[PDB]
């Protein structure tokens, strides 16, 4: 679990990160089994429109066993179990490739997405993006207003934005391969374009608290994009073999 | 001038920023002549392909005192000439707006295949009129890769296509990047940023929430005048007149 100190930075800013929580192995490991899910997601892959070129593929904590360990994993579940005080459920998980010389970008609050076409009451969330490799300044990175968190498609203009930036400034948090970067379901944030050269990759998981379910009346999406099964998650049943 | 460690590290770099060479004062005069430029300029704002944003004004030096002015700042025309090691002249002069929310090149690369230039004995400088930071489409940098060495010799659409012209494949930038990085030179309004005619570069999109402004001039060595009978482009996109640039004298007006 995270420090007190390490809690009030993520209460304050809206995000934090935590570095190299996975190491090389673990995330070669995650590399390995993110490209079996892109050779045979079906649907659940996104593909460009006049490019043949594949940028994520989504829900793969239900079809396969790896990822269906990564969510449940004592560096992952406990923090987040300890950020929302609640149980949690993963309402959606992807894996993204953020490709050399890059995608939709405009500034966001995923609560507010979730929120009108899934069904989220309240942006009692997070999400846990693992970089699969080095954040730079170079590649694309998560952009945030900290302390932003606290609202002729679901973008924020620049009016608004204008004076949340004037006030607060704006970070681009760096890391290395294995870092988990936590922020907030209500923090704006942006993807900057890669111009980078090099190709990069991302596990982005949102956990949802149990309490602050999803009503299935209003939703509009299919299982791997907004979760239906609430059922608390708990670590894997506890084993020497 | 610059000092002998300065020129240098242009040398090495390809690039070389100076700070705080215009004050405040200086810069609202051409932010507010830059202004009129946009609103008057005609034929010669430029608006990006697919959407009609006006990106760009050209060849302000020809048309407005103020600019006619800079391009012979004591601030710039002896560094230009120091440099360049001769006389130069101005081969084209804009201002850029990065407006708030592209490809690798080198602008050499063009001004050979469209403007007749013999050879990369060119430079220009970017005077910032606002900071540029991480956040709002800082020109971005290969180091070192402006040497001769760097890379090796050589579509319709595409060149008709603004954003992607005479650009580096990412075969091309991979190679140059693993070698010698990325550098996106930072600073406060008033600075000065040179850089080679010959180095790859790039601008990311401007995130921020705050527009932008640069005025960009490029310097070309007289000896290097371009050849005019392979010259495709209007004056005030790339010169035809190579008359050597002068000092303005110190007077009262
Ligand atoms: O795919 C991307 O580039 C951005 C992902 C993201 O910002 C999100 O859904 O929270
Ligand atoms: O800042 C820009 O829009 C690109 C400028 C540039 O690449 C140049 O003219 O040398
Ligand atoms: O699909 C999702 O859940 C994210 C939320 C913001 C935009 N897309
Ligand atoms: O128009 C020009 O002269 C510059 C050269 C490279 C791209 N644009
Ligand atoms: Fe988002
Ligand atoms: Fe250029």
């Amino acid at each position: 679990t995270l420090s007190p100190a390490q809690v009030d930075e993520y209460r304050k800013n809206g995000f934090l990160v935590q570095e190299h929580v996975f190491d090389e192995e673990e995330i070669e490991l995650l590399r390995a089994e993110a490209a079996q899910e892109f050779a045979s997601g079906g649907e659940r892959v996104t593909v460009e429109q006049n490019t043949g070129i594949v940028r994520g593929v989504h829900g793969c904590h239900l079809y396969s066993e790896v990822f269906g360990r990564l969510v449940r994993s004592p560096r992952l579940l406990p923090i987040a179990r300890q950020l929302l005080r609640d149980d949690v459920y993963v309402h959606q998980f992807k894996i993204i490739a953020k490709r050399a010389f890059k995608e939709v970008w405009e500034w966001h609050q995923d609560y507010t997405f979730w929120h009108h076409e899934d069904g989220m009451p309240a942006p009692r969330a997070l999400s846990a993006a693992i970089f699969l490799d080095e954040v730079t300044e170079f590649n694309g990175p998560l952009t945030f207003v900290p302390g932003g968190h606290g609202i002729g498609k679901y973008s924020l203009d620049v009016e608004t934005m204008r004076g949340l930036i004037e006030r607060n400034g704006m970070v681009a948090p760096k890391g290395p391969r294995g870092s988990v970067l936590w922020f907030d379901a209500n923090i704006p944030h942006s993807s900057v374009p890669n111009i980078s050269p090099f190709d990069r990759g991302l596990v982005l998981i949102t956990y949802n608290s149990v309490e602050n379910k999803t009503d299935v009346t209003r939703g509009t999406r299919p299982e791997w994009l907004a979760a239906r099964d609430f059922t608390p998650l708990t670590a894997l049943q506890a084993t020497s073999f």
